[PDB]
């Protein structure tokens, strides 16, 4: 009789525990896991990484994992209270040296980047030699513009391989890159370009994604009319179609680079020099420093994905997201392996694209978001069932709770029940993965992140008392007790917002902003955003709970639940429901559908959790990174409609 339940699943709990499969046991010729074979092997190593004697392990990992120009003396200092976190502060290094040069010197012809172009036939392999040469040319171009160590440089590039060169060119010279999702509006770009006070911007003439053109240079020209500090724009000729160019201000990437040497020295950076600003969707400029962030991405890539030297790591996200920062560029390249830069969408030209890609390149790990998974689940198993896919050993999911229904579709079809599924919980502000199974050690539960990564010591606080809940079978809000190497160091020029958002809600701790539970086995369950909890008559419902109930119903593709004021219950659950496209809405009475959905939620969660209203909609408002914008739904249901962008107009109409 447990207080904490797993996310609703149609599989009974007793048949729902997944030991590392043979591909993660060193069988069938696969590499032996770095950590394994059981929970105890994870604990035995994890315990070295937290607490009063963890400096020894961190100093050793720091020294074994990165090439340093100057050694460090102190392992860590500072803390949450004033936001003065420090790691390896006396050391010096360069992120570009660690992600390129050192691997170029060992095996220059090894592939750094699998460039999977929007059109499959234009894909190709980019070696470490080629990536480094292009990075050095661009660095030299930036130096020629007068960019100095510590200057900010904005990046508005789509998912072409040169995006990594632009990141690493900034890192190479100590410039602070600020990457913005290609396709963000001129207004969103202007706000982020203005906030970081950059003088140089790197972009493309046009982007291509899913057979559509992103008019990047045209968007840039609109933003720059309200960005008085930008003096130089470097324009990558991605499509070659005619775009406006401003004399003096704008230069073609290829023509600037052709004038420059193909080597450029590395600036020697202090461990705590800023490496980048990454605005989250007022715009919050999240700042990461250099050594701790790089170390955290290198270690998490290695251990969470059990990366080995010949691996071909395929993270399918966008470099505008922290996920692309940490697990397309920095993490994999720091480890010297091969990494995918995926330019297209999961369904272009067909929903078989991910799997055609895996079998073409023999990818050994695939990493994507629940939104993509549920998208492909909606599209039917014909596009996946007849692929090989046996080069994969680890399938990861990042960005939101993964409903057990989607977890199982991932495990059965993408993994053919032979891959480990790593559900990776973290945030832009954590730098690298915070809670995840180690795939060779941890028996997984559908929808659970399982146990904290090395250096992470997390706790559950009761938000109603402000006090920590000791033990297992407890739920509340997730906090961390101690800094870890890759935590964000500030919000750019707004340190007060940093302290107030993360350090002040529960003094002594870092506050993630997510509801969480630790079950009787000690497994962590991230249940959704705290802001998204719905309090019905005292019962605190999480989004992941109710949404996982609704998706147990045949035909349901995706849902989102938001609360709203109710005189009788305090708050009422309103559900927005997306059905598969072939589901006959005329042959099933809408009222009949919502009655069955209500009964379904009442069975697996309780009599109080049924939605007061259900809205059938064709899609849900989502961000570029695939987050469902529940805050948008909540505000429309609250009648505060004034406070795929076309999807908002549809919701506002169905609710009225
Ligand atoms: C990496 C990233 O997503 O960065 P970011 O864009 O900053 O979002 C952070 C928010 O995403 C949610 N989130 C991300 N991964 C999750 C997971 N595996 N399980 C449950 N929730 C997850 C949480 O709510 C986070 O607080």
């Amino acid at each position: 009789v447990h207080h904490v339940h797993p996310l609703p699943d149609s599989v009974p709990e007793s048949e729902d525990l997944f030991a590392p499969p043979p591909r993660m046991q060193g069988k069938e010729g696969r590499p032996k896991p770095h950590i394994g074979p059981n929970y105890e092997s994870y604990v035995k190593e994890w315990a070295k990484t937290v607490g009063p004697n963890s400096d020894e392990w961190w100093a050793a990992k720091a020294r074994e994992t990165l090439d340093w120009y100057d050694d460090f003396k102190t392992v860590r200092a500072g803390g949450f209270e004033h936001g003065d976190v420090q790691w390896f502060p006396e050391g010096t290094l360069n992120a570009a040296y660690n992600c390129l040069d050192r691997h170029y010197y060992k095996n220059p012809k090894k592939t750094a980047i699998i460039y999977e172009a929007d059109e499959p036939s234009e894909s190709r392999e980019v070696s470490y030699e080629e990536l480094m040469q292009e990075t050095c040319r661009v660095a030299n171009v930036l130096k020629s513009y007068g960019v100095k160590k510590g200057d900010a440089v904005s990046i508005y590039l789509p998912m072409t391989w040169q995006a990594a060169a632009a990141f690493l060119a900034c890192a190479r010279i100590g410039a602070i890159h600020s990457a913005v999702f290609a396709g963000f509006s001129a207004e969103s770009l202007r706000d982020r370009v203005n906030d970081c006070e950059c003088k140089v911007l790197i972009t493309t003439d046009e982007g291509r994604r899913g057979g559509k053109t992103i008019a990047t240079k045209q968007i840039v020209d609109a933003a720059l009319q309200q960005c008085p500090l930008v003096e130089n724009v470097l324009v990558l000729r991605r499509t070659g179609n005619k775009v406006p160019m401003t004399e003096g201000r704008d230069k073609w990437w290829d023509e600037e680079c052709a004038k420059m040497p193909a080597y450029c020295p590395c600036e020697r950076m202090a461990s705590e020099d800023p490496l980048f600003i990454l605005y989250t969707s007022k715009p919050k400029g999240v700042v990461h420093s250099t050594a701790g962030y790089l170390l955290g991405t290198a270690l998490t890539l290695k251990y969470v994905f059990d990366a080995h030297p010949d691996d071909r790591f395929a993270c399918m996200a966008d470099i505008g997201w922290i996920t692309g920062h940490s697990y397309i560029i920095y993490g994999p390249l720091a480890n010297g392996i091969t990494t995918a830069v995926f330019e297209s969408t999961p369904v272009y030209p067909t929903p078989s694209r991910y799997w055609d890609f895996v079998d073409k390149w023999k990818a050994t790990q695939l990493y994507t978001a629940p939104t993509a998974i549920r998208l492909l689940r909606r599209m039917g198993e014909d596009h996946v069932k007849n692929h090989d896919l046996s080069s994969l050993r680890v399938l990861g999911s990042v960005g939101e709770p993964i409903n057990p229904e989607a977890w199982h579709w991932y495990n059965d079809f993408a993994g053919k029940n032979q891959c480990a599924i790593v559900d990776t919980y973290w945030m832009t502000e954590t730098g690298s993965i915070s809670i995840a199974p180690l795939p060779g050690a941890i028996s997984t539960k559908p929808g659970s992140a399982t146990f904290p990564f090395f250096g992470m010591d997390v706790d559950i606080i009761d938000p109603q008392t402000g006090q920590v809940l000791e033990g297992n079978d407890v739920e509340g809000v997730l906090v961390a007790r101690r800094p870890w190497p890759s935590i964000a160091r500030t919000v750019y020029r707004d340190h007060k917002r940093y302290l107030e958002t993360y350090m002040k809600p529960y003094p002594g701790y870092f506050f993630f902003g997510d509801g969480a539970a630790r079950d009787y086995d000690g497994y962590m369950w991230i249940k959704g955003r705290v802001d998204d909890v719905i309090n019905v008559s005292g019962h605190r419902l999480s989004t992941a709970e109710v949404e996982s109930a609704l998706i147990l119903h045949k035909g349901v593709a995706e849902t989102a639940v938001v609360g709203c004021a109710d005189d009788l219950t305090g708050q009422a659950v309103y559900a927005f429901v997306t059905m598969k496209p072939e589901f006959d809405l005329k042959a099933t009475k809408e009222a009949d559908l919502s009655k069955e959905l209500a009964i379904q939620v009442r069975k697996v969660i309780g009599p109080f959790a049924a939605p007061k209203k259900i809205y059938l909609v064709s899609d849900l408002p989502k961000t570029r990174s695939g987050k469902i914008m529940r805050r948008v739904l909540r505000k429309i249901v609250a009648g505060e409609g004034d406070q795929d962008p076309q999807i908002v107009e549809e919701v506002k109409q169905k609710v009225t």
